[PDB]
């Protein structure tokens, strides 16, 4: 049965540990893939975590070899247990609630062509439009109503890129919208449903401290800005999720460092530039190394619920270090020190 | 189906082995965990092991890094094929006729909490109450009616704790009362249904030779006191069956050190203190060193039969040994040395 | 479903390889169990392989640490891909139609039990009679009409000994007799169905050059004599095929040592002493040392056919060495030398 | 549900990436088996990767000893998890809808003998007719209305062979033709389902640059004649797919070595002997060394379409190398330097 999507994000005061992955301990004599940055997303039966790699075990990067596998939530990245996926150096995947939709970047910097799979099968593809690094989100795709969307960025790293949304039906892009967006950046952007929205919040990697973000309908009509908590532009790839006009903050503790993790209730930030916050919870010390951050999302098909829960991977750099994930709950929690 | 546990415990005459669990002459080249105190809990479908590590391999505490990890009974706990439940360094689990509950507790020794997961996802938690160590039963939790009881501690080892019994739906806590219990000590405690009452024979770190022993409903009515095999108080984790006023007690051969293991059939131990019983069986030699052990049970649902059947885990020292399960049968046995 | 087993033995003019397991080669470097005397049953799923362990890796005996342990045909028995059964010395196993019946035999050689399981569950046991090592078939069990029978011995190797015959519903045991058959001795039986008949060919390890047998219905009426290709006594575990008066007999081909392996098809030498046979078939060649050999059968309800397919291992020594399976065919087949 | 195969092969302007395949940056430290030249077929619900071994691992020929086994594709053909199918030197495999279907040649090279099996049991065989060297596709056997065909070859590598085809149902051979081929040779032919037809391309080791083809009937009636992109006579198994009279080649860039791999499009190649083409696409660069290559097909039952998606797997020599595998799209696609 296909994911509906028409329900509100639920309404979480805390968030709590789900998962931990890419366990180091485990590989000093395990047989255990080396990855970097994985990313979750969960189907109807079960939570998955996806990685790319090169095969290169411990113990023992735009490449035509680099491949995308994928194990059960906590599980060992093993070579005995992952499945493949796709073949990639930049990929993104989620599920329609009927099969998995993988979508993977492989070939040259200068002509790189996104594969489109659906159930293990091609079912189509995109080439690049401007001729420099075609990317992806790095995280789960959002869907709504069957369709599965996308943001995808092509040109530079360091300047005005073109950005383009795609809606994908069982493997097909069925519609695509150039967004004009000048003086925005939007790499990496973390995607999730809400009420038959898609809301996008992504890394500025030119000029902005703070993140933009890209909301837009099943059609493909859009509106861009970003979080005031400046409205304006003022990186590591991050999230947010928004409740009316208030926003979660996932941020470091420290500015010029990477150093702690924490989650910010601001009820008016997303339109206020104002300082002030409501709540605040630790996820990681100050001591530790915090890095990557991205969202994903459980659905009521998943979770018996009547609204969709907000969840959230951090890896802890330590180097790789670890991806541990948390879910959001309205029950009690407490800071966390790893 | 939800598993009902409204019928009578079956009968014993006698233990017969059911599987070993813990293997090291595998570890010697195998990549293995190293883990203690596994205990089993039962699906319908069939029995799993579950074990605490921090991913630590052999040939290679409280931690916010150590997880809850399980495999099919029986099995080599390798990282190749354990499965990942939830993030504690003390839990439990149960299985209530359509998936599994899974309650961990991790954080800090000052301020734990118990995350609660059904089906892999957190549906509630529980903080700690007196701010001292929060610990669960380290066992199976009883199922009755669709419901799922448990016994938590929270406060000093070697003095007078807080009680709380808890009543958990699709995991959630529906109901909850604190025990009142003075010079009663409850860690550890191993619990099994009988006829949709709760019976629980904890471990008495305190001022208890002997084991204390609660008694509940499922709407949290209780009793306490002790097997009188004197009625009030006189450690290792331990377990019991009560069959009317008699008791199957699971014990070492010596007192004063961890030496055998037998189990003795005391027709008027639950509620006298005389030291007569009618039979025993040796389970484990007097060379052998005894240490952990627990019960669980195997419902009708899984069994075929009309009853539920009390089977039990001893672990043998050796060091982390081997933990050797057996389950009650009403036919001929022998006595077992290992 | 139940199997019926009411069919006849299916013809066949030849016999043509199915699998090899115990590689040896995979072991070098690999986590591979060190087993010996592996044997094959099938479901109407699946062929599988059961071995018993001491969990003893390559590369790295009546035990109460021994146990049995499974895994699909043709797959390398790895503590990583292994089921466990049961814990025994000596052990048996069989397919109902519905789930798999496990014999296991555990204790000590003057007071051993066979504990038998129906799908993981400890259902009933049976202790010794003669207090003298009790052994069953190491092979697999014949089911018809949805009860599996199996012959026990206990008593010397060397001398007369009880022979007991066991039918065996869901796990219980339901009806038992024993054999009077003075001056015959019966190890390690070899047994199949064959029209609602159960048929046994057993090895004579005290004076018996020949091969005894034992033929038996479901309410275990009984004959008994010796497979006269003389007719009464004239070891390693072997296997025949009785179709009317004639016999498929499975030998090596030296007589003084373990060299070689034919079939040879004696249209009247299950009555008579003649040395004369029709065909014959190297299975194994002269270079080879033969070993331990043993039937095993491919139901309608597995194969399609209306009749029941005849198939046999034999163990090749090398040591381990391999153990190759065969299936019988009625479509031409070649000599075969490993 | 069986497959129909009366849908006509998919129109492809490029051909995307599918599948990594014989990774051995992986196999430094990792059990992973030795093999040379897997092929790939597909199921309605999987496709799956199928390779001949000795067991030999790495970091550790007709062989009596040698298995065919599998593994899911982009899988690691590790002894942990690939799959058992059959003893074999030479083997080709295919599924009907139903079930696998295996065909694995054994025996010796002056009596080899085909074993057919299906869904695991023993079905059927054939014996050599000619008495030299029995050999099959080593690729995918086409199915069309629930039968699998297949074409075998017996006689001399370099010289007038003889050429059978062989319906098969459910195991059993129903119809076989001898071919009347003179000065035509066929080894390792691929084979596809088109329109209820099935088209082979083979490799000519004796006096022929270009490929010879065969076409054949369900009820066996065939056409024999070279791609004449010479008609007539004029080496490395290889492919093509049939368009009308047009043909999509599968070949090196160089003539004298083994460099390079590019897909041309002739539309008028299957009849013309001229050297003109309108499209081409580089799969394999010039520096890298190409080597064995074949087709596979992917049925609607398995796609979701209305036509039979045409894809291909190349093996790069490096050695054993990698095989990459690939499907046809009409969408747009690039080049590939791997
Ligand atoms: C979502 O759509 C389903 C019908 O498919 C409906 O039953 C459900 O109430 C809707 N939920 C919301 C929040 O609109
Ligand atoms: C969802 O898609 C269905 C068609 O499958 C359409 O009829 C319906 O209007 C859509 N609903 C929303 C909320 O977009
Ligand atoms: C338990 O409840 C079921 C109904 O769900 C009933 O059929 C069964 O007889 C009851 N067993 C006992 C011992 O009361
Ligand atoms: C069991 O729960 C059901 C509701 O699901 C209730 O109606 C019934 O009375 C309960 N029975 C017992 C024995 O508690
Ligand atoms: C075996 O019994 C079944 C009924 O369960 C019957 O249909 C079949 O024909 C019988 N076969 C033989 C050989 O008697
Ligand atoms: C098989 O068992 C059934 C009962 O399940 C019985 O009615 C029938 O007579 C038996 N048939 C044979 C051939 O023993
Ligand atoms: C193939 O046969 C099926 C009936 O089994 C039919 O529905 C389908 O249209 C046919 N396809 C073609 C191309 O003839
Ligand atoms: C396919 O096989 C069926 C029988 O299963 C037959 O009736 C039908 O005519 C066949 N169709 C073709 C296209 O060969």
């Amino acid at each position: 049965v296909k994911l509906a999507g028409n329900s509100s994000l639920c309404p979480v005061s805390g968030w709590a540990p789900l998962s931990k992955d890419n366990s180091v301990r485990i590989g000093s004599k395990g047989d255990v893939f080396v990855i970097r940055e994985p990313f979750i997303s969960c189907s109807p039966l079960e939570c998955r975590t996806f990685f790319l790699t090169q095969g290169a075990l411990l113990n023992d990067d735009r490449s035509p070899y680099r491949t995308l596998m994928s194990v059960p939530i906590g599980s060992v990245p093993s070579p005995y247990n992952a499945r493949f996926e796709s073949i990639a150096w930049s990929a993104s995947a989620c599920h329609d609630g009927i099969n998995w939709l993988t979508i993977g970047i492989t070939g040259p910097d200068n002509g790189a062509v996104a594969i489109l799979k659906y159930n293990g099968i091609i079912t189509d593809t995109i080439k690049s439009w401007r001729n420099n690094i075609l990317r992806t989100q790095e995280s789960e795709c959002a869907c709504v109503n069957g369709s599965c969307f996308t943001v995808m960025t092509d040109g530079p790293s360091n300047g005005q890129a073109s950005y383009k949304i795609f809606r994908i039906e069982k493997g097909k892009i069925v519609k695509s919208v150039e967004m004009n967006a000048p003086n925005y950046h939007y790499e990496e952007c973390s995607c999730y449903p809400d009420s038959s929205e898609i809301t996008c919040v992504c890394r500025d990697n030119w000029h902005g401290s703070n993140r933009p973000w890209v909301s837009f309908n099943q059609n493909l009509e859009y509106q861009i800005g970003y979080i005031c908590s400046s409205c304006g532009p003022v990186g590591v790839k991050g999230f947010s999720f928004k409740y009316g006009n208030g926003v979660w903050i996932g941020r470091t503790k420290s500015i010029s460092s990477r150093n702690g993790f924490e989650m910010i209730w601001d009820p008016n930030g997303w339109t206020g530039t104002d300082n002030n916050f409501s709540i605040k919870q630790d996820i990681v010390g100050i001591n530790e190394w915090s890095g990557y951050s991205g969202s994903f999302v459980m659905h009521p098909e998943l979770t018996g619920l009547d609204c969709i829960v907000p969840c959230f991977w951090v890896e802890l750099i330590r180097t790789s270090g670890s991806s541990i994930s948390f879910c959001g709950v309205n029950s009690d929690t407490v800071g966390w020190s790893w």
